[PDB]
């Protein structure tokens, strides 16, 4: 069974920029969790993960990190940070920090020395080399458009970037980049953190030679450069030298890694990373070739996917469960139904999913509340870089019209997710007193925090019980799951098994009724939640639907 506190907990996740501004400069700040931790506790938050807080020129939002030890500007100070800590820790919550360091800003100290000379002592901390002839070295492709060589006009050669330009990834080659990003993290740990999640931790080991990549590695490149033959090396090095040297629940994101190679990253026995965060599941509906397009999906696939992912996770590692974050779009626009007439039923429907697997639940902020994609009126109204790197290679390649690419981005875009938190209705929905960052979404009157704390029948008050729920049936964290139809398109049903004590999850995924025949050695004992505010006690052998219906049952 191996128990641990972040296998029952529920994790919030918190893209600061956008949660709560405190000094009106309509950016989201530290202060502004501070003040509404409160809310997060009511809600029933054990932990909660703040993407990137360091020091940056935000060219990627805080990926691009220029200094590991100092806090962002917009954000606050470290007194702002080591109060949080504080305040959260006196309400027993845990903090997990987003540890990016696949890379650093351009603008990193190490970075300027590094491009300053040929000979420079942090000129190994980056990979540079000769494009052999009148081009880059080789035939690397970057996450945000282009080449993921950058080429150094002083120097001559190229720098390696996956992602941005401004995001040069280090050598974890050099035994003294692994040491100095060692002492970084005790840095953090040392002060409270109690989690660390790690942004695209497959991708830490680089390919030796650099060879080109075949026509067929090109397309599925995410998944090459995950293909590092030191990676379990050095994560594992990473775990004797500080992770298993401090109390710290570790979530990798392995972006890229196929599903039969995600074990090798939170197997208990390996000593690496307690849980991961796959991407089976939230990109399940996205096209092989073009990362931006969305295609149709059916709940077979959906369900299909999630019992891979449990036989995989098997007895000896974790996972997470989320179906949106800072790089997707919202789990009611995606998973559900975000039009007024079905969101808060479609939106309960997959809060229900969420807080009855077996894996560790991940609510990103303002899903809670069924907040929805953004309403995109054109291109220009993105900020997403993933979105403009697309533009560059799709549309002014031609390979595909404006329309077209704004239709698809409207749906599956990363800023759909980043629009600030919606808070009440007053102006700026209770976000900010200043001008906004990013764009708020308009149906703020109708979706906001306020509204639905006091309404019993609130998509943020159903979450509240799905918790409620988790944190006293164990079944509900450990228990064995079970898909009781594989190939149903309609209803989603599964069993939590721990002993004797079984659950039945049963989700109308379709929004017309359906009738749902239990197994027949089956028998509903008694119902421990569903949707309906009304709907009364079922009997034991079947159950009638409405649209978007969800339940949680205990059979005999």
């Amino acid at each position: 069974e191996y128990p641990a506190w972040w296998k029952e907990a529920v994790f919030y996740q918190i893209y600061p920029r956008s949660f709560k501004d405190t000094n009106d400069d309509g950016i989201g700040d530290i202060r502004g969790i501070i003040e509404k931790l409160d809310y997060l506790k009511s809600l029933g938050i054990d932990a909660i993960w703040i993407n990137p807080h360091y020091d940056s020129p935000n060219t990627d939002n805080g990926y691009d990190i220029s200094n590991y030890r100092q806090i962002m500007k917009e954000y606050g100070t470290m007194e702002d940070f080591d109060s949080l800590v504080a305040e959260m820790k006196k309400r027993n919550m845990r903090l997990m920090i987003d540890v990016v360091i696949n890379h650093t800003s351009d603008q990193h100290p190490w970075f300027i020395q590094s491009k300053s000379d040929k000979n420079n002592p942090y000129r190994d901390y980056y990979f540079w080399r000769d494009g052999k002839d009148n081009q880059p070295p080789n035939n690397y492709p970057s996450f945000f458009g282009g080449s993921a060589w950058q080429k150094d006009a002083k120097s001559g050669q190229y720098y390696l970037h996956y992602f941005a330009r401004q995001q040069p990834d280090l050598n974890w080659d050099n035994p003294k980049v692994r040491e100095d990003l060692y002492a970084m993290l005790r840095f953090w740990l040392d002060k409270g953190v109690s989690g660390m999640r790690f942004d695209t931790v497959a991708t830490y080991s680089k390919i030796p030679g650099f060879p080109n990549l075949t026509p067929e590695q090109q397309k599925n490149f995410a998944e090459q450069y995950t293909m590092g033959p030191n990676i379990h090396r050095y994560i594992q090095e990473m775990n004797r030298k500080v992770l298993s040297r401090y109390d710290v629940a570790t979530a990798g994101e392995i972006f890229g890694v196929p599903l039969d190679r995600s074990s090798q990253f939170f197997d208990r026995r390996r000593h690496e990373l307690n849980m991961a965060f796959m991407f089976d599941l939230i990109r399940l509906d996205r096209d092989s070739n073009e990362r931006w397009r969305h295609k149709s999906w059916s709940l077979s696939q959906f369900r299909q996917i999630i019992s891979k992912m449990d036989v995989t996770v098997g007895k000896y590692g974790w996972n997470t469960f989320f179906l949106d974050n800072h790089d997707n779009p919202r789990a009611v626009s995606h998973f559900g139904d975000d039009r007024p007439q079905w969101r808060e039923a479609s939106a309960k429907a997959l809060a229900t999913i969420t807080l009855t697997q077996r894996a560790t639940p991940f609510i990103y902020q303002g899903s809670e509340l069924g907040m929805t994609n953004y309403p995109f009126r054109q291109l220009n109204e993105f900020d997403d870089i993933e979105v403009k790197g697309f533009w560059q290679d799709y549309v002014q390649s031609g390979k595909v019209t404006a329309t077209e690419f704004l239709d698809n981005v409207r749906l599956t875009s990363r800023d759909n997710s980043r629009t600030p938190f919606q808070w009440n209705d007053t102006l700026n929905a209770g976000f900010t007193r200043g001008k906004p960052w990013f764009h708020i979404n308009p149906n703020y009157v109708e979706i906001n925090a306020e509204r639905e704390e006091t309404r019993e029948d609130s998509v943020l008050n159903y979450y509240k019980k799905m918790i409620q729920l988790r944190h006293h049936i164990p079944a509900l964290v450990y228990g064995a799951y079970q898909d009781l139809n594989p190939q149903d398109n309609t209803v989603y049903a599964y069993t939590r098994t721990l002993g004797n004590e079984r659950y039945l999850v049963v989700v109308n995924f379709k929004e017309y009724p359906v009738r749902y025949t239990l197994p027949a050695n089956d028998a509903i004992e008694e119902v421990v939640i569903d949707t309906q505010q009304q709907a009364a006690a079922p009997h034991s052998t079947s159950l009638s639907l409405s649209p978007w219906q969800a339940g949680v049952y205990k059979l005999r």
